């Protein structure tokens, strides 16, 4: 794991929290740039992303290197105090490399070639990628070595935005090398992917072939289409070691990331597995319009945190408003540039950036919202642009930077590779995959009160006073040895339907579901109850005895051990066969308590159950106002402490705040109530 | 047509209604085996399939055999009184033979290679996979023959349930020389597909292409079309054939099957005519969870026995509860094991098997659910699979083997081809299928007291009393005879819309729609009305006045003859032109009687209709399904009686009872609860 090594201040600079975007002079007549430095100034930014789709203005054709227009730029901006996290560029080749080796471009499942005409158009194991990539790493590199506006590199792109699955015989090769790496014989990996099944038995490595297209509606190998997923991320990993290893070694020190993409429901790579290989853990996100819009932003930013290890992240990404990507690119509700970027820096983030600076006039992305808008500086986006500036300075004034977000009472535990194992298309439903559950789960505790942490499975739940597994449905002897442990020590553990089906190759353990620790939550599954309705007649809820109602999945219980308690049944027509079967289940082992919850109950179903399932593991007194999220940062050595309150509704709210208030956007504090407007939130150091 | 001949007993055993399902004894270690035997036992199987996907572990390499795992599994079984139905194992190849010959790989509509990685995946025309499918057939065959315990071969797996179609170029020199078999002359293959009509018309058999991509949205030529799904199911069924011939000759005797896909919306293959190329004739069925649950499973069994022309038949493959396959995977209610299994029972089935045997633990299809699930042995479903195995045992003890479904007074009629002429993209309306109204028309009849056979179209729905024919979209000239003569010597005929539409080439009878049989329904029909919610303010129902509606589609009858009676006609505003369009219409015809329903009623509306509709043909209790089996010769009689509602039922039956699930007999009256049914002896 690399030593955490943060972006430093400019020569003649003191640390500041971070704030700014991408910036994209080359799209912009020279003259423009006389403006931009202008308005960065105004609106408090002090750092902006540089070059990151400038190969073909770097390398025009090639062989051939055209720096100084960047030169310029970075000198404009430096000498104004503004700093640069400079980019390796290598994030989408030039025209003129795919014309020269087409052998570049990926193939999809039907070995159809991906052209140019977007971004991102190349084979992740591609050698002459590879050659192509690290020639420009060693040239950006040794070209700005020493430049004293730059600060940090920003290794390509998101990696995988694009092209996470290839199916070329690059692929075939790599993916060939990855399964002897990780299984040493052909018979172990024979093993793993249940093979004696279909007639797939493979002699030799050699007869391992990517996950191709096999006829819409046919089901592939499940344990090859997960490893394909484990490969697929492991592959572009080992492509940015390689590219971050050859910057590094012309510019040691200077730190390097590369920008992720997490989100509640985004699982293109691993990213708790590559938080290990940069110096900062740094994200894009961006805000679901909507009702899960603030609580979804909280949530993918706790669990940036939890990536992090609780060190200071970096918000490389995220937007002032409207999206361009989606079917309906709804604005953001007005409020949103401040209370967004404050909960961001509320769950730890020490730098706030967008995409992007100024709104495009042409191009893909257009009709992205920027932070300079096609309106211009007249704009109510551009005076909270400014707003948001001045009130980061104010925190940086106050010593945030390198406090830490604290340590919650209840960790709910993410799981990626899980998320994969759900995305398999015969399993017991389609309608569920792992990564709504922990959401689900951070939203309803919110509701009573409880900030949690959201914690990767990997990492350290088990230190958690309270810790929940929402359909982890992948659980290796290992985790389930860890579970037993945390249990048996005194540890209070939550866990949900759809957890711990398999191990890690997806074998199913055996004798009543879940396999490997069902003598700790003390319930037994012999089948399961999906449901729906999208077959006339058949179950499309289930009504609990405790005033909740499950869809689209429910546990057939059939016993519970002599240590449990059933705490709610379901309510059903006799003959459906699931009339007070049990729905949630409390259970003691060792020093410890869990419950079982056998069905979905979404936000609304579980905040309803929450007191009792809390009160069962002998904890009633969490009770607390869900009307706002309260999110602490401090550094307790230091003695500082900061809190970030938010409201959660559609109504003004007023509660009571200790300490001073130091910011506030659509609230105010009168000695010692925060009144709270919708979209509001207000910052306090004690 | 080939000589019916049933799977025989162990040497020494008696002749028993067969109980098991797939067995893989390859999944799991040799020490498991002995776990199954003890459990087989104990819920009463009798049988098993075996080696079904086998290819690769009995030729693991290129011209190496390795049989002796397999020699000691089929002993182990047999010395345990267990009989084997021993599979060819060529349903899939291993991997070293698609490495070594890519050429065996289907390719699909676009020309794109389906790869390995499910199952399959090889060309029906391959002649090189015909050759490694006949020497695996012919080392089995030798390998096997003589066996004691092997009673009968499995041949292949679900032919066409993955690669029914191929558009590879053995396809393209197959399917021209099937068309050459079929019409003689080019001259008359460009008459039956009308390629006069956007410049299709071709010089000589090398300018026939299969139906390949044409872009999305565009229309294929719909004769075309339909010939090559004619084409694409004889193609299979000649390697089939190729298959069984090598085996047969190996072991004259073994009886030979191939498992079917026979199911009210399944139309892979023409499985009536497959049905003369079998032994005994095999089906894997499985539920659909909801509201059809029974009475489908119900449809599909009576389908199975009108393609075995009412000899018993063999149910290879059901669940005991929940598939993978569906995007929901439904669990199935309580009782459903035991009351599926006596439906099939019912319909003629004198062997009920499930896939699977034991749960996968890994692999595509571990999450079906199987006789043994993840569980273990204590599991309610392990629990009603052994119940349901004494049940077996018990009908068996009475008799049930070899008797007869009886002949019911009404023919269901169903055609394969009319179902694939309904799914052209360009029809009236894309919402109508054949498959759909045979389906509302046994649920309907159910409803009024009636168990309807469901017989297919080349076979004697016309010695029947009444028949149906529900959207039979095709009637070639000599059907339609058929049709005319059955009325006309005194039948009594439903027919609906979307019937006698076209011929057998799907060119339409001109004139007046049903344009060959319009003389004997007594209608004549104009246009067509078809509806639905797509379009705002198009039409989305039409109320008939005998209190039902119709969706979907309705004949515009301008006419109806002088021997004709209106049973009900539309009601409608003004504007639309469909109020008081006649909408069942009644005719005598000859001695017999006929009624012409225009619309599409449903279930629910067919239901209610019934009654004005038989009255007027000169003619029960549907809370539950009455489904009797016989034999003459023996003197006996069996009534199996189903709930199909979700309350508790009681009904009066005669006879002994023989068997129960959640039921009880008392003083000739059956209390049956939901999911319920009872067996009685009369
Ligand atoms: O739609 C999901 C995906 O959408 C866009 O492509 C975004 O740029 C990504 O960061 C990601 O959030
Ligand atoms: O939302 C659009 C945005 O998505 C990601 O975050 C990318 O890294 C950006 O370049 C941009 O495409
Ligand atoms: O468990 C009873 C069961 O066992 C035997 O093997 C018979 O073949 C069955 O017909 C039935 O008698
Ligand atoms: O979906 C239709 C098809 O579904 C699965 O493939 C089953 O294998 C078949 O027997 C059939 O029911
Ligand atoms: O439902 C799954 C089941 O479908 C068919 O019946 C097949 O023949 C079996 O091998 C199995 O795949």
């Amino acid at each position: 794991r690399r030593k955490h090594s943060w972006p430093q201040p400019l020569k003649g600079a003191e640390s500041r929290l971070w704030y700014g975007g991408d910036y994209n002079p080359d799209q912009w007549p020279e003259e423009v740039w006389d403006d931009d430095i202008r308005l960065m100034k105004k609106a408090g930014v002090n750092l902006v992303s540089v070059g990151i789709f400038s190969w073909a203005k770097i390398e025009p054709e090639e062989g051939k290197y055209d720096f100084d227009w960047l030169d310029r730029a970075i000198d404009k901006l430096g000498k104004a105090g503004i700093a640069v996290d400079l980019a390796s560029a290598t994030a989408s080749p030039p025209m003129w490399l795919t014309q020269a080796h087409p052998e570049v471009l990926w193939k999809d499942e039907r070995g159809d070639t991906v052209w140019p005409g977007a971004r991102e158009h190349w084979r992740p194991t591609s050698p002459v990628f590879r050659e192509y990539a690290l020639n420009l790493c060693r040239r950006m590199a040794e070209h700005y070595k020493g430049n004293p506006y730059v600060v940090a590199w920003h290794v390509s792109n998101e990696y995988g935005c694009h092209n996470r699955f290839d199916y070329s015989d690059d692929a075939m090769r790599a993916f060939q090398k990855w399964c002897k790496k990780r299984y040493k014989t052909i018979d172990a990996v024979n093993e793993a992917w249940g093979t004696a099944f279909w007639a797939q038995h493979m002699n030799d490595f050699s007869e391992i072939i990517p996950p191709r297209y096999i006829g819409d509606g046919n089901f592939m190998n499940p344990g090859k289409l997960l490893d394909y997923k484990r490969f697929s991320s492991d592959a572009l990993k080992e492509l940015y070691i390689a590219e971050r290893d050859v910057l590094e070694s012309i510019t040691p020190g200077l730190p390097l990331t590369t920008n992720f993409m997490v989100s509640a429901g985004g699982s293109m790579l691993d990213y708790d597995d590559w938080g290990a290989e940069v110096d900062f853990v740094s994200n894009d996100h961006y805000f679901t319009p909507g009702e899960a819009h603030f609580d979804e932003v909280a949530y993918a930013a706790s669990l940036m945190d939890g990536i992090s290890r609780k060190e200071p992240w970096f918000q490389m990404e995220h937007s002032t408003s409207a999206v361009n990507w989606r079917p309906i690119n709804y604005r953001a509700e007005p409020g949103s540039v401040v209370r967004d970027s404050l909960a961001q820096v509320a769950m730890g983030a020490d730098a706030i950036c967008y995409f992007q600076w100024r709104q495009s006039k042409a191009g893909a992305e257009k009709w992205h919202s920027s932070m300079v808008p096609h309106a211009g500086e007249d704009s109510q986006i551009f005076r909270d642009v400014c707003e948001l500036g001045a009130d980061l300075g104010r925190l940086s004034d106050e010593g945030l930077m390198g406090t830490k977000t604290v340590k919650s009472k209840v960790a709910v535990v993410f799981d990626y590779e899980s998320q994969w194992a759900t995305e398999y298309t015969a399993n017991p439903t389609q309608q569920v995959d792992h990564w709504t559950e922990p959401l689900d789960w951070f939203r309803a505790l919110a509701d009573n009160g409880i900030t949690a942490d959201v914690v990767p499975v990997r990492s350290d739940w088990d230190s958690y006073e309270i810790a929940v597994l929402p359909c982890v449905y992948l659980l290796s002897e290992e985790t389930s040895r860890r579970v037993r442990e945390f249990v048996a020590n005194g540890g209070k553990l939550f866990v949900t339907y759809y957890t711990g089906l398999s191990d890690e190759n997806d074998h199913i353990w055996l004798g009543g579901y879940p396999g490997s620790i069902r003598d700790v939550v003390g319930v037994r599954v012999e089948e399961f109850a999906p449901m729906g309705n999208d077959m006339p007649g058949a179950l499309d809820h289930l009504d609990l005895d405790n005033g909740t109602v499950a869809h689209d999945f429910a546990d057939v219980i059939t016993s519970t051990a002599d240590t449990s308690t059933v705490l709610a049944s379901y309510k059903a027509e006799r003959w459906t066969g699931m009339n007070e079967v049990p729905a949630i289940v409390a259970n003691g082992y060792g020093d410890g308590r869990t419950v079982y919850v056998g069905c979905r109950l979404g936000r609304q179903g579980l905040a309803k159950s929450l007191p009792a399932m809390l009160g069962s593991m002998g904890l009633s007194d969490l009770a607390g106002d869900g009307r706002v999220l309260r999110v602490e940062r401090a550094d307790a050595a230091a003695a500082s402490h900061f809190e970030f309150v938010f409201n959660r509704t559609h109504e003004p709210v007023t509660v009571d705040v200790e300490g001073e208030a130091i910011a506030a956007s659509l609230a105010h504090v009168d000695d010692g109530r925060a009144t709270i407007d919708p979209t509001g939130v207000v910052v306090l150091r004690r």
